[PDB]
């Protein structure tokens, strides 16, 4: 029912990830890093939830940058897609979690509708391309910062995605 596609370069996304998995069910939640993934794999979900990083300032992971490149070659029409990332905040006040920023503005003009925004509310930045009128594009998460926030934030925004997806 959901494809969440995930990057990872030092394991935190993938980490996050996998509580997101266990937070629907591991039944509703197929997960997929997108370095083992073919772009025409979305197809197979109207229900996406996107996991990425943003490293060396403001970049997509290297392998969401490998996939961003074929977007182009898939139809999102008719799909709800969430968006998660982990980043830092104190370390990158000015590009904080904009590799969802990126990746959302691409799938949306590709089709996608999203679902999933967030309060940035708590969250201590100067700058982000995941800003949309006030708000983050999807679930930002900050391991280096704070991670006593996480298993709180993905319990909530979860709880959030089943009623937007309509689980
Ligand atoms: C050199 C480098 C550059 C980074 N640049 C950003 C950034 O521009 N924006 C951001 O939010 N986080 C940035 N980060 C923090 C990472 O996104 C954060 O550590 C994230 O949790 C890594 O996820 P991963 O473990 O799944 O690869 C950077 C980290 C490193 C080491």
């Amino acid at each position: 029912k959901i494809g969440l596609f995930y990057g990872t370069q030092t394991g935190k996304t993938e980490s996050v990830a996998e509580i997101i998995r266990d937070e629907f069910g591991n039944d509703v939640v197929t997960l997929h890093d997108v370095s083992q993934a073919e772009v025409t794999d979305l197809n197979d979900y109207q229900y996406l939830i996107i996991g990425c990083p943003t490293w060396n300032i403001g970049e997509l992971q290297s392998d969401w940058e490998g996939l961003y490149s074929e977007l182009d070659d898939v139809d999102f029409n008719g799909k709800l897609v969430a968006y998660f990332g982990t980043g830092d905040q104190a370390g990158y006040a000015d590009n904080f979690q904009d590799a969802i920023g990126i990746l959302e503005e691409k799938i949306s003009q590709r089709g996608g509708k999203t679902v999933g925004y967030w309060s940035t509310d708590g969250y201590d930045f100067n700058d982000s391309k995941a800003l949309r009128n006030g708000k983050f594009v999807g679930l930002a998460l900050d391991e280096d910062n704070q991670s006593d926030l996480t298993d709180d934030r993905i319990k909530s925004w979860v709880a959030q995605l089943k009623s937007e997806f309509g689980l």
